[PDB]
C-alpha cells in the first residue's frame, strides 16, 4: 500500500574503537520480517575491501538498533564507506552506501605533571594515563619523549608498559637547561599527545602593582572611579609617583592620550570627569574598550613597573541581553527567551529600577505582511526574567526590541524550515543541570495531535539511544557516553508521509561511578608535623594516584593536572563539528549534529609540590599514609584520581586544603640568582601572630662563602644580628647588604628568636659568576658508513681567553644521531593539488615533489600519502604539458603568452629532472627545453631572459643577469644523466670571471658557488672559502646577512657546495640553522626555499643512508680523564646525548668512534669575560 515504509539513520563519522550503531526504524507498510545488513568498505586505489560486517532481523513497528563490531584502534585515514541493505524474506527493500568522515581521536591521554612552571636543577614528576572512549583502563605499549624548546629529543622511553593505564615518570632537569616551554610528547600505538610545560627564572619583583577599575563604563557617569595599590610582597605600602596613560583603543583616529602624573603611599585612588574621554569620540561612532596603564616609579630606587588593564564603554545607562532562544523560527509555538538586565558601572540594579517596566516590541514579517506588537514587562532584583509570547504561524522573520529607561537591545531570527502541513514541534527541557545517571524531564510541544513520538539521543557522533514515547512527557536518564554535548531528536510521521521532527542539544554534566576520597588528619597543623592523608576508594584493586601541591597553582587558573575541566575539555574535543548536505529542512534538523537519514517519507609566583603519590592498592578499599608537612608555611590543597578495571576512572569531587601555618615564623623574598662580588640586598620578614608585638633578634649565621658588609651590636661576630620590634598579627621586614664570595649553591641560615617563641630556616642561593656571557660551540662529523674504516678519531680544542672570569667555566659534550629534520605531518600539510595558472601550478607542485624526494631519502614513507602526492604531481605533469609550446618554451598561460621565460623554463626543467626517477618524462621534451635554453646563449656564455614572471616572489629572485646564468646552468647541471655533452664551459669561464671581479650579493654567491662546485671548478674551493667567511657564526649558529626569504636559499646552497666538495663537517652549523628556520612556523615560508632547504636535507640523509647504527663514541683526554661513552642505535639516533667536562686551559679532547653509521659530536664552552 501507499505510504511510509521505512527510516534508518546513521551517524555520519567514523571512529577506530567506535561502535558504528545505526537505529532502525518500520512503522506500517512493511513486511512481517525485514533483515538490515550493514557493510563497511575500504576502498582505496580501486579495492574495496570490506572490513566490517553485521546483520540483524527486525519486526513491523519496531524501533531497534544494529551495532556494527568496533574497527580496530591501528587503522588510520582510509576513505570508508558505510553501505546499508534492508531486505526482505524474498526480494530486497533499498540498498545504499555512503562516505564517512574519519576522526583521528580514538582515546583519551592525559599528561598530568605536578606544575606548570619549573625552576632550572629541579625534578619533573608526571604521569601518563591512557584511557578509552568510556573511560576504562587501556593497557598498550607506548613511547614518552621530552624535548626541550629547540626540539632536541633530551629524553625518551620506548615501549613502556602501562600497567591499568597509569606510568608515573620522573625527569632531571639540568643545571642551565634552554628556557622556555618544553613538551611532553607520548605516542601510543601511532598517534602522538602533547603536554606542554615552562621552564624559567623566578626574577622577582619587589613590589606589585593592582589596578582596580569597573570592567565596564559610561559616559552619564560624572566620577569614573578606580584604584592603584602599589604594595611591596611583605604587605608595607610602597610610596612612589604614578603615571597614568588613558588612551582609547580607536585605531582608526588619532593615538592621543590623558597623562595623569601624581603620587602614591601605597594606594591612591583618582576619579575622572566627562570632559576627558570626549576626545574618545572626536578621535573617530560607538565607543569601544579603552586602555589604562598605570607606570609606578619607586622615588628611592627607581623602580618602574608597568601595568596596563582595558575597560569597555557602553552607549547605553543599561545593558541588555537575552538568552534561551531558539535559532530558528517554529511558527505557531509558543516562544521563550531570557533577558538579564544590568548596569552599565556593573553594581546591582536598584529596587527604582524595578518599578520601571521594560517595553518589549516584537515584529513578525512574512519576508507580505507583518504584525508588530508591544508588551510590558518588568524586572526582579536579579535582573533575570523569562519572556513567552506566541508566534503567528505565517510569521517568516521574528525582530525582537527591549527597551529601558533608554537602554536598548535588539536581536532577530531569519532562520526558517518550511512544513507544508504548517505542523512544527517544540523539544524543551526544565533541568537547568543535567547530570549522568539522574534522570531528567523533557517537553513536547505541538499544534497539532501528536502520535507516538520517536526518540533517538546522539553523542561524540555515535548513536548512543533510541525508542519511542507515547505521552508528551518523558524522562531520560543519561549515561557516560552522552557526555559532553548531547543531540536528543525526536520525530514523528504523518499520513501523507511528512516527517516531523526536532532536535535539543543538551550539555551533560558527568559524574563518575567511580569515587576518591581524601581526607586530612587535622585541617590546620603546624610546619614538621607528622600527618595522615586518608584515602578512600570505591572498589578494590584500584591504582590511585594523589598530588598535594600549593595553592598557588589554583592561583594562577592553569596547569596540567588532572582536573574536571580538564576531562570536560577532553570530551569536547571528542566530539566534532556537523556537516551541510542538500539543505531540505527535513534533512537539515537531522543533520544539525551529523545524522544521515534513508526512508521513502519524502515523496510530493611558583608554586613548589608536597606530596606526589602513587599507589596499586591490592586488597584495601581504603588506605592512610603518614606524612610530614614541610617548613613552607601555607596552605596545601590535595586531588587525585583512581582507576579501576571495571568501573574506571574517578575524580576527586572537590580538593582538600590543609593550612600549615603557625604563629610566629620567618620568610625571605629570596632571588633566583645573585652575581658574585656584588653587595646584594637579603630581606627577611619576621611574621609574628601573637597577640603582643616582640622584640625578636635576627641572627645571620657566618659563613665563609659569603659576607656581611655593616657591623653588627656584638664585636665577636660582625654583621652577626640584628634587632627589630614586630607587631602583633603583622610582619616587620629587616634588610642586611650579603657579598658573595663562592660559586654555586651558598647556605643561608637565619635565626629568630623571642621570649616568646623562636625559629630557623636555612635556604640556599644559586650564586653565578659575574661578567658578560660567551659562548662557543664546534661541531664534527664522524662518518663511519663507509665500511673500509671502522675507527675514526678527532681532535676538538678551545683555549679561553686570559680575561676569562674564574669558576665561570663549563664544558658540555653532546653526541646525536641525526639532524632534527620537519615534523612528517608538517611537511604532509603543505602536499596539495596543484592548480591554477602555470606559476601557480608550480608553486603548488613543487613543495609535493620535494617533499616527496626528502621523505624518500629519508625513509619515513607512507603509503597513502604516497599515492596521493602520485596523482598529484602527475596531474601536476599533465597541466604543464598542457602549458608547454611548440618550441619547448614554457609560460604561465602557456601559448597565450606571447614570449616564455627562460628561468622559468629553467626552474620546471629541474622540475623533471628530479621528477625523472618517480614517474617517466618524455625525453624529447627534455631535449626541447634544452635546445631552447641553449639558444639564448650569448658568444660570452651569458643569457637573457625574454620573458615575465607574473608572480612577485618569484620575479622578485635578484633579477641580474648573473643570476639569471647561474639558474640556468645550475638547472642544466641535472642534464648529465642521460647524456653528459653540456657545452657550458664558456659560461664557466663567465662565471669564474665575476667572481675574479669580486660579487657583492650573498644570494648571487651562493648560486656562483653551486655552480662552480657542480662541474668541479678549481675556483669554487676559493669561492666556498670567502663565501664561509661572509658567514656569521655566533654560539654554534651560521647563516649569512641579507642585503635588506634570501636567507634560506643562500644557506641552502653553500651546503650544497660544502657536500659537494666533501667538507661536510662545515655544514653542520648551517644545517643547524636550516633545521631552526623550520620549527618556528612549521615547514617553511614562501615556496622558492623551501625546494633548496629540502634538496639540501635529502642530499645530506642521501649521503649517509646506512639503515643501521651501532656506534659507540669514546671521548677522551685531558678534560674526560674517564672515558665517556655513547651509544648510539637506530632507536636513540634523535636523542641528544650529553656530559659534562672538568674545567682545564687548554680545553681539549680526542673523540673516536667505532661501529657504523654516521654520528654528529658538538663541543660547547660557556665562560664570563670581564
Ligand atoms: C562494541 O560492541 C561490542 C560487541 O557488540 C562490545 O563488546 C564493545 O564493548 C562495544 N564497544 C564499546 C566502546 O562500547
Ligand atoms: C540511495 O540508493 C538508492 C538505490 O540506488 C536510491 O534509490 C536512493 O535515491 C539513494 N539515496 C541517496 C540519498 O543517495
Ligand atoms: C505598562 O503597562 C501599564 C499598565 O500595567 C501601562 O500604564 C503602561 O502604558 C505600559 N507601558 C507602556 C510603555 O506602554
Ligand atoms: C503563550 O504565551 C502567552 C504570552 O506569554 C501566554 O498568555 C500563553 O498562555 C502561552 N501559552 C502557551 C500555549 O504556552
Ligand atoms: C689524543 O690522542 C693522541 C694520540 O696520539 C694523543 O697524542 C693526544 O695526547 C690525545 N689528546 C689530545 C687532546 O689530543
Amino acid at each position: 500500500a501507499p505510504g511510509p515504509r521505512f527510516l534508518v539513520t546513521a551517524p555520519g563519522i567514523i571512529r577506530p574503537g567506535g561502535n558504528v550503531t545505526i537505529g532502525v526504524e518500520l512503522l506500517e507498510h512493511c513486511p512481517s520480517q525485514v533483515t538490515v545488513k550493514a557493510e563497511l568498505l575500504k576502498t582505496a586505489s580501486n579495492l574495496t575491501v570490506s572490513v566490517l560486517e553485521a546483520e540483524g532481523v527486525f519486526e513491523k513497528g519496531s524501533f531497534k538498533t544494529l551495532t556494527l563490531p568496533s574497527l580496530p584502534l591501528n587503522s588510520a585515514d582510509e576513505i570508508y564507506e558505510l553501505r546499508v541493505t534492508g531486505r526482505t524474506q524474498d526480494e530486497i527493500l533499498f540498498s545504499n552506501s555512503t562516505r564517512l568522515s574519519f576522526e583521528t581521536k580514538r582515546i583519551s591521554v592525559f599528561i598530568q605533571t605536578d606544575k606548570a612552571l619549573y625552576k632550572p636543577k629541579q625534578e619533573v614528576k608526571f604521569r601518563i594515563v591512557t584511557l578509552f572512549s568510556d573511560f576504562k583502563p587501556y593497557k598498550t605499549s607506548l613511547n614518552i619523549l621530552i624535548k626541550d624548546p629547540k626540539s632536541n629529543l633530551i629524553q625518551q622511553w620506548l615501549s613502556q608498559q602501562s600497567d591499568l593505564g597509569v606510568i608515573s615518570k620522573t625527569f632531571q632537569l639540568s643545571s642551565h637547561p634552554i628556557l622556555g616551554d618544553w613538551s611532553i610528547q607520548v605516542q601510543v600505538n601511532d598517534q602522538t599527545y602533547y603536554q606542554s610545560f615552562q621552564v624559567s627564572e623566578y626574577v622577582l619583583p619587589k613590589f606589585e602593582v593592582t589596578l582596580q577599575t569597573p570592567l565596564y563604563c559610561s559616559m552619564n557617569s560624572k566620577h569614573l572611579n578606580g584604584t592603584i595599590t602599589a604594595k611591596y610582597t611583605y604587605g608595607k605600602p610602597v610610596k612612589g609617583d604614578v603615571t597614568l596613560t588613558f588612551l582609547p583603543l580607536s585605531f582608526w583616529g588619532k593615538k592621543k592620550n590623558i597623562t595623569k602624573t601624581f603620587k602614591i603611599n601605597g594606594s591612591a585612588n583618582f576619579s575622572f570627569n566627562d570632559e576627558e574621554m570626549k576626545n574618545v569620540m572626536d578621535s573617530s561612532s560607538s565607543p569601544g574598550p579603552v586602555e589604562i596603564l598605570t607606570t609606578v616609579t619607586e622615588s628611592v630606587t627607581g623602580i618602574s613597573r608597568n601595568v596596563s588593564t582595558n575597560v569597555f564603554f557602553k552607549q547605553h545607562d543599561y545593558i541588555i541581553e537575552f538568552f534561551d532562544y531558539t535559532t530558528v523560527l517554529k511558527p505557531s509555538l509558543n516562544f521563550t527567551a531570557t533577558v538579564k538586565v544590568t548596569r552599565a558601572d556593573g553594581n546591582q540594579l536598584t529596587l527604582e529600577e524595578r518599578r520601571n517596566n521594560v517595553v518589549i516590541t516584537v515584529t513578525q514579517r512574512n519576508y507580505k505582511m507583518e504584525a508588530v506588537q508591544k508588551i510590558n514587562y518588568t524586572v526582579p532584583q536579579s535582573g533575570t526574567f523569562k519572556i513567552e509570547f506566541p508566534i503567528l504561524e505565517d510569521s517568516s522573520e521574528l525582530q525582537l526590541k527591549a527597551y529601558f529607561l533608554g537602554s536598548k537591545s535588539s536581536m532577530a531570527v531569519h532562520s526558517l524550515f518550511k512544513s507544508p502541513s504548517k505542523t512544527y514541534i517544540q523539544l524543551k527541557t526544565r533541568d537547568e543541570n543535567i547530570k549522568v545517571g539522574s534522570p531528567f524531564e523533557l517537553v513536547v510541544s505541538g499544534n497539532k495531535r501528536l502520535k507516538e513520538l520517536s526518540y533517538m539521543v546522539v553523542s561524540r557522533g555515535q548513536l548512543v539511544a533510541v525508542g519511542k514515547q507515547n505521552s508528551t512527557m518523558f524522562s531520560l536518564t543519561p549515561e557516560n557516553s552522552w557526555t559532553p554535548k548531547a543531540c536528543v531528536i525526536v520525530y514523528y510521521i504523518e499520513d501523507d508521509g511528512e516527517i516531523i521532527s526536532d532536535v535539543l542539544k543538551i550539555p551533560v554534566q558527568l559524574v563518575f561511578k567511580n569515587k576518591i576520597k581524601l581526607y586530612w588528619s587535622k585541617v590546620k597543623a603546624e610546619p614538621s608535623e607528622k600527618v595522615s592523608l586518608r584515602i578512600s576508594v570505591t572498589q578494590p584493586d584500584s591504582i590511585v594516584g594523589i598530588v598535594a601541591v600549593d595553592k598557588s597553582v589554583n592561583l594562577m587558573n592553569a596547569s596540567n593536572d588532572i582536573t574536571m575541566e580538564n576531562v570536560v575539555h577532553e570530551l569536547e574535543l571528542y566530539n566534532t563539528g556537523y556537516y551541510l548536505g542538500m539543505f531540505m529542512n527535513s534533512f537539515a534538523v537531522f543533520q544539525e549534529c551529523g545524522l544521515w537519514v534513508l526512508t521513502d517519507a519524502n515523496l510530493t609566583h611558583f608554586p613548589e609540590t608536597w606530596i606526589w603519590l602513587d599507589t596499586n592498592m591490592g586488597y584495601r578499599i581504603y588506605q592512610e599514609f603518614e606524612v610530614t608537612v614541610p617548613d613552607s608555611i601555607t596552605s596545601w590543597v590535595a586531588t587525585g584520581f583512581v582507576i579501576s578495571e571495571d568501573l574506571g576512572l574517578g575524580l576527586t569531587t572537590t580538593p582538600v586544603e590543609l593550612q600549615a601555618f603557625q604563629p610566629f615564623f620567618i620568610f625571605l623574598n629570596l632571588p633566583y640568582s645573585v652575581i658574585r662580588g656584588e653587595e646584594f640586598a637579603l630581606e627577611i620578614t619576621i611574621f609574628n601572630y601573637l597577640k603582643d608585638a616582640t622584640e625578636v633578634k635576627v641572627i645571620i649565621e657566618k659563613s665563609d662563602k659569603f659576607d656581611i658588609l655593616m657591623t653588627s651590636n656584638e664585636i665577636n661576630a660582625t654583621g652577626h644580628q640584628q634587632t627589630l620590634l614586630v607587631p602583633s598579627e603583622d610582619g616587620a621586614t629587616v634588610l642586611f647588604p650579603i657579598r658573595p664570595t663562592h660559586l654555586g649553591e651558598i647556605p643561608i641560615t637565619v635565626t629568630a628568636l623571642s621570649p616568646t617563641a623562636s625559629d630557623a630556616v636555612t635556604q640556599m642561593i644559586l650564586v653565578k659568576a659575574e661578567g658578560i656571557e660567551k659562548s662557543y660551540s664546534q661541531s664534527i662529523l664522524l662518518d663511519l658508513t663507509d665500511n673500509r674504516l671502522q675507527s675514526t678519531l678527532k681532535t676538538l680544542s678551545f683555549s679561553f681567553p686570559p680575561n676569562t672570569v674564574t669558576g665561570s667555566e663549563r664544558v658540555q659534550i653532546t653526541a646525536i644521531g641525526d639532524v632534527l629534520g620537519p615534523s612528517i605531518n608538517g611537511l604532509a600539510s603543505l602536499i596539495r593539488m596543484p592548480y591554477g595558472c602555470g606559476e601557480q601550478n608550480m608553486i603548488n607542485f613543487a613543495p609535493n615533489i620535494y617533499i616527496l624526494d626528502y621523505l624518500t631519502k629519508k625513509k619515513q614513507l607512507t603509503d597513502n600519502l604516497k599515492e596521493k602526492a602520485l596523482s598529484f604531481m602527475r596531474q601536476g605533469y599533465q597541466r604543464e604539458l598542457l602549458y608547454q609550446r611548440e618550441d619547448g618554451s614554457f609560460s604561465a598561460f602557456g601559448n597565450y603568452d606571447p614570449s616564455g621565460s627562460t628561468w622559468l623554463s629553467a626552474f620546471v626543467l629541474r622540475c623533471f629532472l628530479e621528477a625523472d626517477p618517480y614517474i617517466d618524462i618524455d625525453q624529447n621534451v627534455l631535449h626541447r627545453t634544452y635546445t631552447w635554453l641553449k639558444g639564448h646563449q650569448k658568444s660570452n656564455g651569458e643569457f637573457w631572459d625574454p620573458g615575465r614572471v607574473i608572480h612577485s616572489e618569484l620575479q622578485g629572485g635578484n633579477k641580474s643577469p648573473v643570476t639569471l646564468t647561474a639558474y640556468i646552468v645550475t638547472s642544466l647541471l641535472g642534464y648529465r644523466k642521460y647524456q653528459p655533452n653540456i657545452d657550458v664551459q664558456e659560461s664557466i669561464h663567465f662565471l669564474e670571471s665575476e667572481f675574479s671581479r669580486g660579487i657583492s650579493d650573498n644570494y648571487t654567491l651562493a648560486l656562483i658557488t653551486y655552480a662552480l662546485s657542480s662541474v668541479g671548478s678549481p675556483k669554487a674551493k676559493e669561492a666556498l672559502n670567502m663565501l664561509t667567511w661572509r658567514a656569521e657564526q655566533e654560539g654554534g649558529m651560521q647563516f649569512w646577512v641579507s642585503s635588506e626569504s634570501l636567507d634560506i636559499e643562500v644557506a641552502a646552497y653553500a651546503l650544497l657546495s660544502h657536500f659537494l666538495q666533501f667538507q661536510t663537517s662545515e655544514g653542520i652549523p648551517i644545517m643547524r640553522w636550516l633545521s631552526r628556520q623550520r620549527n618556528s612556523l612549521g615547514g617553511f615560508a614562501s615556496t622558492q626555499d623551501t625546494t633548496v632547504a629540502l634538496k639540501a636535507l635529502s642530499e645530506f640523509a642521501a649521503l649517509m643512508n646506512t639503515e643501521r647504527t651501532n656506534i659507540q663514541v669514546t671521548v677522551t683526554g685531558p678534560s674526560s680523564p674517564s672515558p665517556v661513552k655513547f651509544l648510539i642505535d637506530t632507536h636513540n639516533r634523535l636523542l641528544l646525548q650529553t656530559a659534562e667536562l672538568a674545567v682545564v686551559q687548554p680545553t681539549a679532547v680526542n673523540i673516536s668512534a667505532n661501529g657504523f653509521g654516521f654520528a654528529i659530536c658538538q663541543l660547547n664552552v660557556v665562560y664570563n669575560v670581564k
